[PDB]
């Protein structure tokens, strides 16, 4: 018979779900799930492209889910949420469920290179406070008797973020060190 319970067997999403970006669809479908088989057990493969028609075009998009999320294990060793391929001439993405990478403080990323010595990391975060809700605070010191003068920030929201800069790279530190300050999102 035929029905969607949504649950047959499984009574939990907790499998696995991987998507793809730029791959080769110089295949077929089944043929594309043998790639995805040699990362564990699949399940699930679909490929988008709407007709393969011109206005859609493959946008070389796959979702693929498995049934053994300890295999999935392998696969982010194999790729994770950054993967490097060749380069010659067919580039490949291949992430796992970004929603939930598990570093989303990787999503919101400020860079400071050059801060007063008398910086801590969580004092760094009164400082940001000012602006809205932060993730993650850090800063690097070294035990030469003060910190280094190196930070690393993450934001909630990019534009908060962007906030900060104004109020760092756009004023720098010219009268506590007399210093240029930069601050800048990760890329």
């Amino acid at each position: 018979m035929n029905g969607t319970l949504d649950h047959p067997d499984q009574p939990d999403l907790d499998a696995i779900k991987m998507f793809v970006g730029q791959v080769p669809r110089t295949w077929s479908e089944k043929d594309l799930r043998e790639l995805f088989e040699q990362y564990g057990a699949v399940y699930e493969i679909n490929v988008l492209r709407d007709r393969s028609q011109n206005p859609p075009q493959s946008k070389g998009c796959c979702f693929v889910t498995f049934y053994t999320r300890k295999a999935a294990l392998e696969a982010q060793n194999a790729l994770h949420n950054m993967k490097v391929l060749p380069g010659m001439h067919h580039p490949i993405q291949m992430k796992p469920a970004d929603s939930e990478k598990n570093n989303a403080v990787e999503d919101r990323k400020l860079f400071i290179g050059m801060i007063s010595k008398k910086c801590t990391e969580n004092d760094i975060r009164v400082m940001f406070s000012s602006f809205g809700q932060i993730e993650e605070c850090r800063i690097l010191r070294g035990p030469d008797g003060l910190s280094r003068g190196c930070a690393f920030v993450t934001f909630t929201t990019r534009a908060m973020a962007q906030t900060a800069i104004k109020a760092m790279h756009q004023a720098q530190t010219m009268e506590g060190c007399s210093s240029p300050m930069v601050v800048k999102f990760a890329d």
